[PDB]
């Protein structure tokens, strides 16, 4: 067949078109994935046919799908379908845009071809009555208050059309453009950031111009103007003017003034609040739908200027001279910014331009140029040599940081940057028994090994011993090897006696112990285990406990001061089949039988509704630190991020506000994925939230698909995986759309652009020389005096009691008791299986 | 004073003049080495002066040391003396040949410039009645048997002086030289190999000529016969002789026979063989004085067939198409040929080329061109990427390997090399207490610090740990991290607890235990030890004692057949300072006080006349296997080879012979630091011995200077130290000539030339590959079960007592008793201090 890449990456285009058809046919309301699927699969079947034209497909692109045979999220999803296709004039490509143009769509139409017996209207369901919405305050904005100002005749007298950007100096324009030069000194268009003023040949129009800021200083353009706005410069311009005949008539009249902040005032320009957060993203008062939750997000602080936003493009601000600085010093021009970001962070719900620079964040403000805009820090300038990332109308976040993982595949990584991971922690060696049970590499030679294998990896990563030892020799060489954290699991035994032996090796050696407690209550219940802890610093994972621990009532440990408490996310939230299916799989890895009254009994004292229910409060209580995978342990990679959101959307739903908008609970939960399992692994200095200083692990988001699926995954400052389209289309969008590595992901980049984690012991005999790593290796510090009060916005400490035969958990005296959710957000909208 | 290198050299040449003119104004007569310092320094102060002219003092030079003011062996030790210096014409080169040409020198101007007093004559000690001298068997030699001759008269028409070389190929001549062209097809002079017949204009010679051999394949010359001798080849040759003008006239009456070995034949040549060792060095028959000693080898063997030895240099036979083959297969080519050597090696002493290939020893036979002579095989062929090392006139042995090294300083390891040493196996992390009594390396850490610190190094290395342990748990841990053998030091304790749970580690590992015993009888006497051996293979330090062990009687350890026995050098061999020296260092190595009772009790019960004596005895025995240095803790690195053969020197004087020569012995004690020492420690696969597929370490001597200063050290295939005179000179000979590090010494190429020795486990784990070595690693095997009886030729296991008052030491009921001898060869005739 000779395939190229195209033909099959479009063979799979077209099953996944092929299975949305066979949905359809089955009367099934199509989510987002499959119309796209759908649409892009019979473009490229109309192409084969022949008969069909680019404009045709346009059309009858639209009228396939309609308002009928689609979920109530697709339309506002669903902005357009693009697709290339070979047509009898070879490759072209078919943007359908918004494809959702009607009632009916067009049933013998969407499924022509596929030989599928086209459905009756009626064999769909009724519809129902917008993802990631913006609530935009009413009202308008001022741009560029406090500035000099004046309107001026402008006429175009050359023969071509000529157009001017917001930004551009206007004494610099097309020499053909005749207005009054010296008036236009210093000035450029006041009208919204990014937009432009077209001019026909012969037009005469009346413009608004505004003065330039920060130091005045005039680059580029024709260099007339060259140099700082002062009367001895203006006298040069119109020398230079003259001279080299650039038009100029003086208007002696013209009106000047300043962009005064009152009501009708001729100098100003308004631009509309909707409009001002559709083109640069949401602004101080406004509100965010998070993904299809019911979580609001509100704007607490913008740094923007109004009119000086940093926005790339033709005609745009970020160009030679104007938004983009020429003469600072080389050395201090960011390497990449992200303009016009909504910050999420356990720290702050904000809006503002970030610097990247060295793999680093650099700082959080204001960006651009100095020399012609107010308020731009020296290290915050976008030079000739900085890259952009349009965050516009994108949410930002810290990369998500797992921290209970079992390297039980490599595809359990890809799995994890796919979503919006970019630092693992956990242990094992491949698909191992031991490594299915617990999260431990236990021979140093397997540490080497680990270590060498995900060196090209994009990932931060840590990597975990065994710990259960009632004697410290082999614990010495495990984290002397390279281990930067310790797994205690029952399946290697967690007695008193190696809990103690344990921790203090992780007293010496300042490292965490993450620990799976006696589920059995074999040589103690909770209470010993606890005691054993000796007031020393512990990670309890799963410590809910369906994942494993003391039946019935390892949950009691949230309300240790010395406990570090996470969750992994399989039980996250409560919902109709969380019981039935953690029964099953209990049954499943502990090889159990149905039919047997004992291993019945282990199985319901171990998944317990009660303590389930109980996790969904103490997780919205702040009881609950963390949210982990447990990746194919029981629990899921992908979905640490949304099972949080999911976790999130439940208790907002059943429970009380936590502090007219979402800000406290979204950062509390947040904080739960990102720097809270920073702290308690010890690297909370290099990762784990967007702060000044730290690595620029950054995930971006579409707000309508925020929590489900990410757009980017920048890692150390480079984009590492995205979502990406037809490699050999005229542009990056058209389908097949997947997450795929990017160039941060390829040969010796991985290893630039990370970190790997180890005990300082092994850092002080140079393990990254001795292991001939690329990738940059720290040590982990600063974990053996964490107490449950150093969990950002997770600090609450209840006294919990456990009924131990109702299983009912009492957290402060009040019995937790809570519904059992139908349905979750962040699923049916997002997934194609 | 801007001093150049050359500059600050001759300072110190002058330097060493001066002493030897203090030396000389006291009446001592002179060594070799003050004869060449003393002459060479006047040689440059007469430059100094101007008034003479090199002419002139290639004759002063002669008239300055006579006779009388020399040691016996200088008139036939100084060839010469050459130094270059500054005259008012520039730099310029002064020889001195046979710089004793008389009987009273002239001692003021041996002095002159110096102020020294001039002493009288009869202030000189009287003449006493040669080093190195050639025993020739009476006779002659006829070359080249067995071949088609004939004599031709050949003239020289041309202008300007024609010679011809031993092994040109006569009918490719100059076009001027006339002859019978058709009968000096396939011909070549029958001379003496390398010399050559000169015609000067207008001359006529009747030439005898001989058949080539081999194939009879002519290459090269002016391309007059290119090809196999034969009649359509010749007939093609006459063809080329008349088109291109190559003089030719018929000799019809010509004489023709062959090469017949009977007395008078006209056609053959021969050389007096007196003459054929001066050549080529010895051949069959032949005998050879050690250095000073009254050792001498005989040649068992030769593989040359006289004729065609291979001699390199202007006319000489190594030469395009002649000896230097030119079309084999361009991979076979020899990197380097060892032209004429003598080897002398525990498995023979004979008379070879030696080829070396891929810094192997490739070959050992009669090299050359297999178109042109008879008798070479496929792996010895010069060709035209050959090197060549001339050891005509030489003596070849295996570097040798010291096996009980203290790594005190890096400076032991140059004095090493220097004295003929290319592998060093011992332990330390430089001048430590620990090290300082120890061959001990005792951490990790350290084994990887000296393997990365020793990399650059062109000697083989191997480090040995602490094996000093009643538990085997760190034990495992030296020998992972790289050890490759364990010492037990009764300064870390050698009790028989610690001798069994260290041998039963040696036995898991494959790697050697040496050891020095209890002093003290602590724990036990010699007998408890020995039963802690339980009958496995174990190497004895010192076995004699005084450099440590059961007192008084160690010795008997050479009776035990699972030990493997080596003494120490200090004690080498009884001679009349022995007993003094080693009481004070005993002294002061172990800081003892001459007025304490039992401090002067201790010391007398280590340090012992009676098993010193008995030690040269079972030395010559081969009862004793091997001889080591103790550098720098009671041993000497750069005196293990003289040792030897000084303890051989002492042997054959004061017992019977062992086997008209003195090869037996020369065997058995060459055996005891090249071949022993390699099984011992288990790499004899790659060192030890002159044998084909071994590394190619070798060191090359004058036997006038055997045994105590080696011109050239061969590392791997590569000159890696050598003696060198004077970087700024015309030659390489002139003073100040010393031992000095070659190019295989520098940057990276030590490492390309050497091993490193490891244990099988850490090997296994790849150190190299973890410690980032550049030189190549190889792991020790073949040495748990090792007895006596695999020491080569020192296989002797005497029953032995020792008198615990008397210290008397019986062997096989015989007492033992030897003189203290008063002198020893290979020190005042060669050393400067
Ligand atoms: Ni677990
Ligand atoms: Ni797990
Ligand atoms: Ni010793
Ligand atoms: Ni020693």
């Amino acid at each position: 067949m000779k395939l190229s890449p195209r033909e099959i990456e479009k063979l799979g285009l077209h099953n996944a078109g092929y299975l949305a058809q066979k949905r359809l046919a089955r009367g099934l309301r199509l989510n987002y994935t499959e119309a796209v699927a759908l649409i892009a699969t019979q473009i490229m079947e109309f192409v084969r046919d022949g008969d069909k034209t680019v404009a045709q497909l346009m059309s009858i692109g639209r009228e396939l799908l309609g308002r009928r045979q689609v979920l109530p999220a697709v339309p506002k999803l669903v902005e357009s379908v693009q697709v290339e296709a070979t047509f009898p004039d070879g490759t072209e490509l078919v943007t359908i845009h918004d494809p959702i143009a009607c009632e009916n769509g067009n049933l013998e139409l969407a499924l022509l071809g596929s030989f599928l017996p086209v459905p009756s209207l009626d064999k769909f369901t009724a519809n129902d009555e917008i993802p990631g919405e913006i609530i935009v305050v009413g009202g308008n904005l001022v741009l560029n208050d406090g500035r000099k100002a004046v309107i001026l005749k402008v006429v175009n007298n050359g023969d071509r059309p000529v157009q001017v950007g917001s930004h551009y100096h206007f004494i610099e324009l097309n020499p053909y453009l005749t207005f009054d030069r010296r008036k236009a000194y210093g000035m450029r268009l006041n009208i919204a950031a990014g937009n432009a003023s077209r001019f026909e040949p012969g037009e005469c129009k009346e413009v608004l111009l505004v003065s330039i800021g920060g130091n005045k200083v005039i680059r580029g353009g024709n260099a007339i103007a060259d140099g700082p706005v002062n009367a001895s410069n203006c006298i040069a311009a119109m020398q230079a003017v003259i001279t080299r005949g650039f038009g100029h008539v003086e208007e002696a009249n013209a009106a000047e003034g300043q962009t005064g902040e009152d009501a009708s005032c001729p100098f100003t320009t308004v631009i509309s609040r909707e409009e001002y957060a559709n083109k640069y993203g949401p602004t101080t008062g406004d509100k965010i739908r998070l993904g299809d939750t019911a979580l609001f997000a509100e704007i607490e602080k913008d740094f923007a200027i109004y009119g000086d936003e940093c926005t790339f493009g033709g005609g745009k601000v970020i160009r030679d001279g104007m938004g983009q600085s020429c003469g600072h010093p080389p050395a201090l021009s960011l390497d990449t910014v992200i303009t016009n970001a909504v910050i999420i962070d356990y720290s702050g719900i904000i809006k503002a331009d970030i610097g990247i620079k060295d793999g680093l964040i650099h700082s959080i403000g204001k960006s651009g140029n100095p020399d012609v805009m107010d308020g731009v820090f020296q290290n915050m300038t976008t030079g000739v040599n900085t890259e952009v990332i349009a965050g516009e109308g994108l949410i930002v976040t810290a990369g998500a940081i797992d921290c209970h993982v079992h390297y039980i595949c490599p595809q359990l990584v890809y799995e994890a940057v796919t979503s919006g991971i970019t630092t693992l922690v956990g242990g094992g060696t491949g698909p191992t028994a031991g490594t299915r049970a617990t999260t431990c590499t236990p021979a140093p030679i397997q540490m080497k090994l680990m270590l060498q294998s995900t060196d090209d990896l994009p990932l931060n990563f840590g990597f975990t011993g065994k710990g259960n030892c009632a004697k410290p020799d082999e614990l010495h060489e495990i984290i002397k090897a390279g281990a930067m954290g310790l797994k205690l699991h029952e399946d290697w035994g967690t007695t008193p006696a190696a809990i103690d032996s344990c921790l203090t090796i992780a007293e010496q050696y300042d490292i965490q112990v993450n620990i799976h407690t006696d589920t059995l209550n074999e040589s103690g219940f909770v209470e010993h285990t606890i005691a054993a802890f000796k007031g020393r610093t512990i990670h309890t994972y799963h410590s809910e406990g369906a994942g494993g621990g003391h039946a019935p009532d390892i949950i009691k440990v949230c309300g240790e001061k010395n406990v570090l408490p996470s969750s992994t996310n399989p039980t996250r939230p409560l919902t109709s089949n969380t019981i039935d299916e953690h029964v099953d799989m209990l049954m499943v890895c502990h090889h159990l039988d149905a039919n047997i009254a004992e291993d019945v009994a282990f199985s319901a004292s171990r998944i317990r509704e009660a303590t389930i229910a109980a996790e969904d409060i103490l997780h919205d209580m702040g009881a609950i630190s963390i949210i982990s995978s447990d990746s194919q342990a029981m629990g899921r990679i992908g979905e640490v991020i949304s099972r949080t959101w999911q976790t999130a959307d439940k208790m907002k739903s059943a429970r009380g506000p936590l502090q007219a908008n979402d800000n406290f609970r979204i950062k509390r939960y947040v904080a739960k994925y990102t720097i809270n399992p920073a702290i308690a692994n010890g690297f909370s200095q290099y990762v784990g939230s967007v702060e000044v200083g730290k690595l620029a692990d950054l995930v971006m988001w579409k707000p309508s698909f925020f929590g489900a699926k990410p757009e980017m995954v920048i890692k150390g400052g480079e984009v590492a995986y995205a979502n990406m389209g037809d490699p050999n289309a005229s542009i990056p969008t058209p389908e097949p759309v997947k997450m795929r590595p990017m160039y941060g992901a390829l040969g010796k980049a991985g290893g630039a652009l990370s970190i790997a984690f180890v005990s300082k012991a092994a850092l002080d005999q140079r393990v990254k020389v001795l292991y001939g790593l690329n990738k940059r290796v720290e040590a982990v510090s600063n974990v053996r005096k964490l107490t449950k009060l150093d969990m950002k916005l997770n600090d609450a400490l209840p006294a919990i009691t456990v009924d131990p035969d109702s299983y009912t958990v009492t957290a402060d005296g009040v019995v937790l008791t809570c519904f059992v959710a139908t349905t979750v957000p962040l699923s049916r909208n997002y997934f194609i299986f």
